[PDB]
């Protein structure tokens, strides 16, 4: 009922135990090491929350433009709330290596993840498990249940204007390709400067192999294989239409939806970034009690592509043509 | 030892309870509401931790350079958390009213213990759960960082009759550049330029009899327009007019820092009437009226401000050639 | 074509010019103080380009959900260039006391930008080519009547269709009744006490907007802005906001309180920086009236969508709201 | 004297010319595409400004407290126009790439580097650039005039920021023979300190506890041996691994061992700022790259492939990062108990 009572202060605020204060040697920053972590860790149970509400309401046949609006709400949060967790890294770079180091003896390293809550946002959102009790059963869960990035393929794979029976876009827009590609052949011909005619021709060449590799699912295949892309052939054809539409008022939520995917995809990457400069801040690459520097070099490695989840969504803008070659809506 | 149990997330991560969803009418964003509400609360407590060893760093005579140093640290990283907490209130502002609605029935009508001992502990004015009723006397009854940061500024070196004798000098020069300013005016070609620098001039000498006539500044401090003690406001223009020097550049990164504090705690209290009036208005059904936002716009007063003398010391000073010069 | 060409860095590379270095006495700080000024002077230009296309596509009859769409990525930009310019104050704050004090003989007193004023009148704050914008901003609609005629056409209050205003006092009618039986059934003689006088205090917030004339009184007395009819239209779309069809139009109501809430946060910032520089007077000020007027900037008479604000007071629970028929 | 004159805005505010406009077929966003741009480069001459005045009060044989607070307060403040530099990209990505592919016909790649002012502040901080050189539709020259040729040259061959902070650091006062002797004290505090190690780690009860340790001694001996051999540390500069030379590295590593000490701190935030500046040039060069991708993909018409995309890509790497050196400083670190105590 009342403030106190109602946050359950008294079992939080009682969380907070400094181990060397306990040994009688204390370091007055791991009291900030301490409440920097159960921030995070609070905010992580926050994100999975919202990714447990947002699967649920994707995981259905029909998503109407109310539950979108919905969706959409929670992803801008996690947003938010995840550009407040990478200013919280300053915060603990204020504590100096020494002062750590006067502590770390009282902590022990991990077999396995770092933070259980950590990897389950990953496998939650969709971090590839190959590209890498209570507890064990949350993590069997989050590898087995749909995952955001299966979720939403879902979602894409059901675009309206995909179906040859209606619009029928995928065809729409490998027409209107072929006529915008030599529309631009015929002006290039008629480039004064031989050199400018070269350099365009060269360049059509090269819009022909970026409209090869989605207008032939094997190419498409072969990439998805290679782990350049992720999405199905089907969802990767809903994510294009839908930024080629996103001016339209029907396509501009689904669009702001992708567009959170990115933001979310990108703070992450942020975070990892700013927390591997943080630790090296504190104990370079390698320390006394580290066995070498492979805590560091896997930090390092999770900043590569492989740990991007919609990986896809960041290329859309290269299928892009112009205004006046896109298909016009009918309806 | 390993992460979870160092950090006690078994009592940590049992914390969070809807009432909405015990009752079976579950509103989404009251975990939001609980969590967001939970960190300020966590950063509260790291902040109160700052200021309790600040308070007992400053509790003693001599405060040498290394100690000045680790103080600047724990101020600039209250700074650093109080940024973060103004942040904090546009992930609130991502529930909408009718939410909020959904699940106030289950709050009741201090609103913080963390909050109001942050207030006391700083040295916001009272004039202006055995547990809990202990911690808010001793935090009015403990000498607050406004006294102790009094009790620094009136031990400044220099303020010394017998030494540098700053004071003395800082009149001297005062009425020196004082005249020189009126003998420019009086050479003034046109009359309205000259009577508006003489005027200006006159304005100027209202200016330093509020610092120079101690009976002046004892009548400002009863109106509640200053707080500090003469000596404690001599002490902070002397580390204003000297920032650039070695010597000094420590002290003034304090003072700077105290009104960097002040100046987020209320940007967080418009920040949170904004966010109110975004849900409730200034009044809703439950709020027997307005005087719940009435009050929180009142906090926005200078009257809650800790260290407005500090943002006024700029008024006192003399440009870099009358200012006199360091001796030792 | 090139960058340097197309951005005429020639020319914009060739606007600084420190009066004390051309003086002979340098102040390094200087450069700071003009490169500071000359970038929000750029995003006033800006933020002024993209209010005058979105005064534009107000000034129509029909507006659409496309147009609607992209007036509130124009103003969500706005929104975003005014929380860079709220940052740019602890850049200048970095700049000493005396150092400005070295360099201020070099600057003369004076509205102290024409770009900042252009944006108060087009936004619609009540306070030879300079003078003949001035008063074409005075003159041409701002944003706040602009919104108000937008507000006003809101589909829903029409009394021949949905009728959303006579639904709205039939619900609260009820509502309030409901609430009155509730709380004499209370147990509790106090809270039955306490919940009676809330009653009442919401009878009075709702006497203020469903009696004109109540209404009209509160305008004159400067506490609301807004016609009565373009109130009507604003609570009815916070009431749906959730409504894919209200969604836009409420995000359109956000974002100029943002704007409003955001060019408070700047003045606020600057009368801070203005204080540690000057303090609230100093040699050349003729007392503290510049510090004063700074400090009345920041009252409720300087934000022009002041009944934005208070939008959430009128609000009821989800069961009550007349449900939407179409 | 008044505003508006003191800010030459009748010059400034004549500088903003849509091409689109002048085509008669106007894109409202190309406005901002420019005022963007112009802002960047406003900011960028005013970090130009204070990098040749630091660089000019580094460029002494004495540099007291007084002009060290003066650097310090330099470079925090690059440090704020950097991370509003970095909060620039969500005002230009609020542009859609329809909207830039309606204008993107007006505007021509460039013969060599982008923007003269972003080159000179790489060069003045002391940035390793690679190579390039590529193909356009219609040759442009690389500098517009002798006069940016020769800020560019000057830019190559007078001394950058990173040279000049290792001149600083070469002369830190602790690491003489003949005073502090820094440098021997050090090892000498290693070797026993290491010695302890290897005692306590062979009463290990545990066989696999012991073997770690022992394992983890002989990764601390190479990590000392990489600075306290000289010939190591010289083959590491050579390789690319490090830039400052060995007794630049002494000073850096003596003034983190000594921050909280009064006459070590500023050094220390001096160091700390430069780390700080170094990140945030990073953090543009990502956040750019994210804006470039979002609004033409990796290619489009007009790019000629993806290899302007992949040359973005390839300014994210360690090579770019200046003070590599100063990030690493915490691998050399011993405990406080460990450290020699400070004598004068
Ligand atoms: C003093 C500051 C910190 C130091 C020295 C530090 C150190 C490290 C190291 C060495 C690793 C790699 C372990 C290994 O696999 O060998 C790691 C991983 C990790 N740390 Fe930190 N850390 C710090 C602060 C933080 C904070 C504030 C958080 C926030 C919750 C955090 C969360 C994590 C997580 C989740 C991982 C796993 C990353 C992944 O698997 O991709 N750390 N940390
Ligand atoms: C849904 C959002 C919120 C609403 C509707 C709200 C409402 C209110 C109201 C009405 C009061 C005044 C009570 C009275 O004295 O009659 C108040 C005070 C207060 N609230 Fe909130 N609040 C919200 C979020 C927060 C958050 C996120 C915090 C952070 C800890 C917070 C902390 C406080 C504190 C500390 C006070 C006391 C202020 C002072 O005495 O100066 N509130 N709030
Ligand atoms: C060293 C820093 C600054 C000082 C000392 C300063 C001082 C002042 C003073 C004293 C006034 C009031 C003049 C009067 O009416 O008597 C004023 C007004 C104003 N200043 Fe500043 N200022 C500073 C920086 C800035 C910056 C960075 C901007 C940005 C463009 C700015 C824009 C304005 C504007 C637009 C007004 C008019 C405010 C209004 O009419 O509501 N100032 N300033
Ligand atoms: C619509 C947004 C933008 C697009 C599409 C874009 C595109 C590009 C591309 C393709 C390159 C590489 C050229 C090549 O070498 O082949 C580049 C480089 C560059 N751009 Fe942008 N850019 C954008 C906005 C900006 C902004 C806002 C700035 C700020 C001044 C900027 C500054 C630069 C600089 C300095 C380089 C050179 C980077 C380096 O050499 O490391 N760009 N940009
Ligand atoms: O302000 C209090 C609620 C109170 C509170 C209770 C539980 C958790 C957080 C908060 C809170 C935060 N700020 C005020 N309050 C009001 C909020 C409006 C409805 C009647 C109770
Ligand atoms: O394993 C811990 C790090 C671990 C940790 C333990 C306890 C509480 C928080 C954390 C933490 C946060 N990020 C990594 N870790 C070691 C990792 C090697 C350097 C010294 C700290
Ligand atoms: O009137 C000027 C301030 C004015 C100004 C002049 C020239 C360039 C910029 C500015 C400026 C910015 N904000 C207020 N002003 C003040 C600045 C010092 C105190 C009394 C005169
Ligand atoms: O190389 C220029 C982009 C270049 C540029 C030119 C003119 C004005 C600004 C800019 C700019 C900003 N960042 C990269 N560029 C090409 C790159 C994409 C197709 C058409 C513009």
């Amino acid at each position: 009922k009342i403030y106190g009572e109602y946050l359950m202060l008294d079992k939080l605020l009682d969380a907070q135990c400094m181990l060397s204060e306990e040994d009688k040697r204390p370091v007055h920053d791991e009291h900030l090491f301490i409440i920097t972590h159960q921030a995070y860790e609070l905010w992580f149970k926050q994100i999975i929350f919202e990714f447990d509400s947002i699967r649920d309401m994707l995981d259905a046949e029909v998503i109407d433009e109310t539950k979108t609006l919905e969706i959409v709400k929670r992803l801008n949060r996690v947003v938010l709330i995840l550009k407040l967790l990478v200013d919280q890294v300053p915060i603990l770079e204020t504590m100096t290596p020494l002062d750590f180091m006067d502590f770390r003896k009282y902590l022990a390293p991990a077999s396995g993840f770092q933070s259980l809550q950590f990897r389950l946002i990953e496998n939650k959102l969709g971090v590839l498990t190959e590209q890498r009790e209570e507890a064990r059963n949350s993590i069997r869960n989050s590898e087995k249940d749909p995952s955001l990035l299966e979720l939403v393929q879902r979602w894409l794979e059901r675009t309206p204007g995909l179906e040859e029976s209606g619009f029928n876009f995928w065809a729409k827009f490998q027409e209107s390709v072929d006529r915008f590609l030599e529309a631009q052949v015929q002006s290039a011909m008629e480039e004064p400067v031989e050199k400018a005619k070269n350099y365009r021709l060269m360049d059509i060449e090269k819009r022909r192999e970026v409209y090869r590799s989605i207008f032939d699912p094997a190419v498409h295949d072969a990439l998805v294989r290679r782990g350049d892309r992720r999405f199905s052939h089907r969802a990767l054809q809903g994510a294009i239409m839908i930024t080629f539409y996103r001016d339209e008022p029907r396509f501009s939520q689904p669009h702001q939806l992708l567009t959170l995917l990115m933001d979310i995809d990108s703070l992450i990457t942020k975070w990892r970034y700013n927390h591997v400069i943080m630790v090296q801040r504190m104990i370079g690459s390698q320390q006394l009690g580290t066995g070498g520097s492979s805590g560091y070099q896997y930090l390092r490695s999770t900043l590569s592509d492989r740990y991007k989840v919609f990986l896809d969504l960041f290329n859309l803008s290269t299928f892009l043509i112009p205004r006046e070659a896109i298909p016009p809506l009918d309806e």
